[PDB]
């Protein structure tokens, strides 16, 4: 029946409103859209106009040089040169075209870990949740962007719906000229589009919610429709996905695990997160 998708603001969390509306939607829903965490348009459009910049100006040789060395290390470019483009930073051992490249794109990565930080502390707050060695060493932790670019041109294998492996997950997207949502989730047995919306951030839940808080968060299944043959005129886009991942060394009991539907990958009492990849 339910399948609309609500906005909260941050800050208005903080100061202990919507405790029903919010603890609910965690349950049943395990999404949604978030104003008043320090995120930008700006920021992002800023970001986004840096890389573009390199994709399309960029010396073939310098592109090179941070085109990434193999699929395992996730970071640096992949698909600029002589189904899409797209860019990966962690932490550190980053790849960088340039100095000012460095900078923008340093503090865009803070300020998404800082935000992705801060909605991971009100989830575990909402639902009283202290994992063992504290909040702040959990969320101090190995997180991921990725951004992916969709440039345009005018001259279709569609994947099934997952969940993230993810304490939680945030999306900003520039839009569509031509008004196409290519980002669907289940939302009470529907598929719902989650479009670009003005200063807002999607905010999805993950498996590691769900394991972390004992089950009380719902981690959604959601997938990325591409477009087919037809509606192409206008549908150059882009997101920027910012995966809060644990340390490795984060455990959770197996019992647990399976009891809601995730990949039985290891045949053990308890484990860690690295080996289940
Ligand atoms: C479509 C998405 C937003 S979600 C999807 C997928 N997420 C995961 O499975 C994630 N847990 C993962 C990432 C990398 C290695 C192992 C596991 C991913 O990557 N795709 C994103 C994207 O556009 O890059
Ligand atoms: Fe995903």
């Amino acid at each position: 029946m339910d399948t609309t998708v609500p906005t909260f603001s941050l800050a208005e969390l903080q100061q202990g409103l919507h405790q029903d509306e919010f603890r609910r939607c965690l349950r049943d829903k395990g999404l949604f859209y978030l104003t008043d965490c320090g995120l930008t348009d700006t920021e992002l459009k800023s970001a986004k106009d840096l890389v573009i910049d390199f994709f399309e100006h960029g010396s073939e040789a310098e592109k090179r040089a941070v085109t990434s060395p193999v699929p395992t290390m996730r970071r640096g470019f992949t698909g600029l040169e002589s189904y899409s483009m797209c860019y990966s930073m962690g932490t550190a051992d980053n790849l960088f075209p340039s100095g000012d490249f460095e900078r923008i794109w340093t503090q865009y990565f803070d300020r998404q870990y800082t935000a992705s930080r801060a909605v991971a502390r009100e989830v575990l707050r909402a639902t009283g949740t202290e994992p063992d060695g504290g909040v702040e060493a959990f969320l101090d932790c190995e997180p991921l962007l990725r951004f992916r670019y969709f440039p345009q041109v005018p001259e279709p294998l569609r994947m099934a719906p997952h969940y993230d492996l993810s304490m939680v997950t945030l999306i900003q997207q520039t839009p569509c000229a031509n008004g196409f949502v290519s980002l669907q989730a289940e939302v009470g047995g529907a598929f719902t589009d989650l479009p670009y919306r003005p200063d807002a951030v999607l905010v999805f839940c993950g498996a590691i919610a769900t394991l972390v808080t004992g089950g009380q968060v719902k981690a959604p299944r959601h997938h990325v429709a591409a477009p087919r043959r037809d509606q192409i005129a206008g549908s150059s886009r882009t997101s920027s996905v910012f995966f809060l991942r644990p340390n490795a060394d984060f455990t959770f009991s197996v019992p647990l695990a399976r009891e809601c539907g995730f990949d039985v990958s290891l045949d053990g009492e308890t484990a860690t997160f690295q080996d289940w990849i």
